[PDB]
């Protein structure tokens, strides 16, 4: 009835590397058939010079939050973060990201944006959201920007195993898909040691056991090595950043099916166009500690055989510019096929979602169309020309 | 950035006469009226479209949850802000360039207003109220929970000094404007529509404090005693004004109290709204109010009272605001007077000068329309061109 | 310093979710009374309140009176009752007028004071305490 | 830049005093040897012996020192005003890096940061925040009636509460964690020979602070609490008053420092008795004082690390060096006593590049009239103070 026939230059098979010339039948938000299709009632997407790949994924974004800057922005409410979230969700879609993992926000406004996408109120990718990130008092996902007279801890601050239990349950109650915790200190926070473990292992194992009990996945923020070791031992599904991972604990991550969401683009934003744009000098000195060592360890992680996914920490840099990491990923030692695989099938498995990440029969119609061949030039993912999410066309240029 | 607009003609909203001339726009303002030389920058060839000033609504609720059903019951207040982004764009594309938002929660109204003001999103220029002020159990209280919860809404105030303080709190957090409820309402649970809410003393304290900061004041009032008291307290508009009579139309005239009378929306509530979610207690109060309001709208216009275009958008779908124009002329206004009520008459009420006329120096809020609106006013329901503040939104 | 909610000597630098008001924020004559008492108790020599908005604060109007005259009179009576003097921050004219009428001992800044209310200050022995350097 | 021409400097490793000149640039000792060459300016000293800047491992700089009737309803800010005074008094006495060991409201971190930023003069402080304690303990406030239900900031009463408060102290800027492991002298209603905290609570504090790379000091007079603090794995036991042969050996094996204050008893039982110290405290001092410096002697003899810590605040700030005489009196060589206040403290504090006149180390340098190895009481009236290459006293 309301079906689409997509005529293209080819589609990428993401298991093999093969570009296959075929047409695609789209019904009920799914890829129905692949090949020659006899149809007379379906409308035709004539898109003859575009190569097709499955919809790209990001394992580490922050879509909701205030991106307003300067003196006017200071007493802005939390709802300004939600207004921006709407804008940023649309911007992530138009760059060909169709399922993303939103990995920390406040007040369950992440679940709101998600749900309003699900209900077709606003255009955006399918978000899997964390809720409030769980942290220790004065940790990286605590907020340390206020005098002690305020005694302000942020929403997800927990300091015992049963407190951490209770916050996982609370997040789930208010609709979260996964749990993020901070396992070390961080770049962007005030007064956090990048090299120090935050949480006891007991607290880490309590977060994980509860999250898995309800079939939720756990991401862990960890730059420093002791906190990477402890996250893996606790049984997390992904280590975010993973900056000072060594040979022995890469082997740990391989052994326990632990994914490494390694944001290797973003260090060029912070030191480059971010020192000008209001990032504090305490953060920049921590960034100098992290950035080059992460990329060296990213290369060593891939070669030793660890699963790496495509996370960007978008929100730091502009939403929409996520696919700039693709260049950085062939630079630091993946083949271009492995780079897209990291943003499709490897992310899909981390996300725990079946029937996305492939142009295959029965799979969801999350389809991105592109000018040049991405196995020859990966940098055309930075300027996509066609976006289809769940059967609906959102971007078409010609 | 400069624009020359090639019109079929502009409505002069003061005289009535449509005038065939061109308009030059530089930096969000109308520069020139007449035939203009053309050296630098770009031309908008329009030519089938007669030009009117950007329209105004003086009673909207752009922010709020418009998701419905079983899925939406535990939705956070942030869903109402998502919908706020949506409804603002929808209100702008309907040719409404400056509106008066009249109740929201959590200062999400100022969040949506400021984002428009910063060019983060698209929408009209919102004048926002913050939380509306009510008595315990009043119309702008939320009477939907058991006594065990003891829930009161944000603007609940119950003494003159409490009310003083909430005006201040709303000013502190961004409000342009104070709205309060002076009678019971239609859309609320457990309120009598003919009962005065707030003492005179409470009412006067709200007004005095808001005027002290140069804030205008709107009072929700259906019942007569409430309307009288609100006028007597010195408000800048009575909203709804449903049971206004001969004596207090006259009270409103001598005081420059605007009447903001929403004469469309009863037909939505008693028609399409009955299955759309609206409670039976609310439908019973709409039967009391609906017919008699436009009867009294006709009377107030006859006796010479200032009436502005307020719709209560948010009950009906945002975008469909313009449907009231036909109702306005059906119940006694000339087509000119109905457009005057959403341009020059709202602009005075809003307190903003340099909008709502196609005059040199005024802001470039301009909407292009298909027919002659002094002949057929229902053209405003189908607009083809939206300029707000120089930038082009619809073509 | 005593102020209204959102006044010059409130702290309008935080999101509404924090609901922060500074130490001396008062919004009724009897609250204002009590704060004068609280300041005396913990050892204050004089009372300062804010009568208009000001330069250094976020979201205040310099020409807008803050406080009713009723609140202002309460602050002044209570402070004079304990033999405290009263200073009143007031840039805009309507505030200056109102402070003097309440019976303040000094008006701070006094930036928009007209002929008639210069004379009001003369007649009442009200002092003008005027910071004419700091603008530079 | 600076060139210091001197009678000589103490080499604190060897003990032999060396006649040389010192070149100071960018707040460090650049060169040791004979120079008077190029850049900026000489410091004409001649007659002073140079030693590394002195350290105190147990002070209380911030706190109200006003007494009597006026001070009764004083806010916590008076203690901060006094901290500014007491920092200068400590620095001018030749003490260049100190361990502040329990203040309230994070006023210690304020006073520290003010010194760091160059707002005020004082020594480099390592600060504890509030000291952690049980309900009713030594570092609880035991002075108000039941109806107030008052407990001070660092009152914790479970392992996870204790964890959280370590984290809170870190959050607001603390360098280390003090906790109380027995009762005290200067408190109401505490038994000096009774342990406070379970071992499990103590281990929770130690494990959490060490995780953030924070040192842990444990207040302990009584023996059973000293034992339990060492087994918890603290970096120092303060006072250490009733330590025996067997658990001195525990402290050697686990490298637990003993920060023993052996001067202050004589202040308390003498001038302090009429200064407004309660009779309950004076009685508890008579239990502790004599036996402490006895057990000092036994601890030093057996091979335990002892640092210079004084409990200044009880006595007047700047009188800290009076302890030096007491430490030689009770078994140390004068070298060992300065070693206790320099290189022994620098290791305890966890700070590299201080405590020595060596090349590359920080320019914390104190000038003294007589030979300190002759009479140590020269340190009670120092003539020249340099901290980080700035000269504060002449
Ligand atoms: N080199 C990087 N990965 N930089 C980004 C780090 C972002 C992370 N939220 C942190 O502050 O730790
Ligand atoms: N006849 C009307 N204007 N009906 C609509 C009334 C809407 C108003 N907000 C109320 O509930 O009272
Ligand atoms: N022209 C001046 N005196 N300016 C300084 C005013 C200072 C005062 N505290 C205020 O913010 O209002
Ligand atoms: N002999 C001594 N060290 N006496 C001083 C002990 C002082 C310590 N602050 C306490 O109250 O316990």
């Amino acid at each position: 009835s309301e079906d689409f026939l997509i005529k293209s230059k080819g589609y990428l098979d993401i298991q093999t590397g093969e570009i296959i010339k075929a047409d695609l039948l789209i019904r009920n938000g799914k890829i129905a058939e692949i090949g020659k299709i006899n149809t007379k009632d379906a409308t035709v997407i004539s898109i003859p010079d575009l190569i097709l790949i499955p919809g790209l994924m990001d394992s580490h974004v922050h879509i909701v939050g205030n991106d307003s800057k300067g003196e006017e922005s200071i007493a802005d409410s939390s709802h300004m973060g939600t207004v921006w979230g709407v804008v940023n969700a649309e911007k992530t879609l138009m760059a060909g990201f169709t399922t993303v993992r939103n990995v920390g926000a406040a007040n369950y406004a992440d679940v709101s944006v998600r749900d309003a996408i699900e209900r077709g109120v606003i255009n955006g990718p399918t978000m899997l959201v964390s809720g409030p990130a769980l942290g220790i008092t004065g940790g990286h996902c605590d907020h340390n920007l206020l005098p002690p007279e305020f005694n302000y801890s942020s929403e997800g601050v927990v300091d015992s195993p049963w407190e951490a239990r209770k916050m996982v349950r609370k997040n789930r109650k208010y609709g979260a898909d996964l749990i993020k915790f901070c396992a070390t200190g961080g770049v962007m926070s005030r007064n956090t040691d990048v090299n120090a473990k935050q949480f006891t292992l007991e607290e880490m194992k309590a977060i994980v056991d509860e999250a898995h009990n309800h079939g939720m996945k756990v991401a862990a923020h960890a730059h420093g090595l002791i906190g990477i070791k402890a996250a893996i031992k606790a049984g997390v599904d992904s280590v975010e950043h993973a900056s000072f991972i060594d040979d022995e604990t890469i082997d740990m991550a391989i052994k326990n099916n632990t994914v490494l969401s390694m944001d290797i683009f973003v260090s060029d934003y912070i030191l480059g166009e971010g020192a000008k744009a209001g990032i504090r000098e305490e953060s920049l000195n921590k960034e100098r500690l992290v950035g080059k060592k992460q990329r060296e360890n990213f290369m060593n992680a891939h070669r030793r055989g660890a699963i790496i996914t495509f996370g960007t920490d978008a929100g730091i840099f502009d939403h929409g510019d996520n696919a700039k990491q693709f260049a950085y990923m062939v630079e630091w030692g993946m083949t271009p096929l492995e780079a897209i695989q990291a943003s499709t099938i490897k992310t899909a498995t981390l996300f725990g979602i079946e029937n996305i990440g492939q142009i295959k029969e029965g799979f969801d119609a999350d389809i991105v169309g592109v000018i040049e061949n991405p196995l020859a030039n990966i940098r055309t993912l930075e300027e996509v020309a066609f976006v289809m999410k769940e059967g609906k066309v959102y971007k078409r240029e010609g």
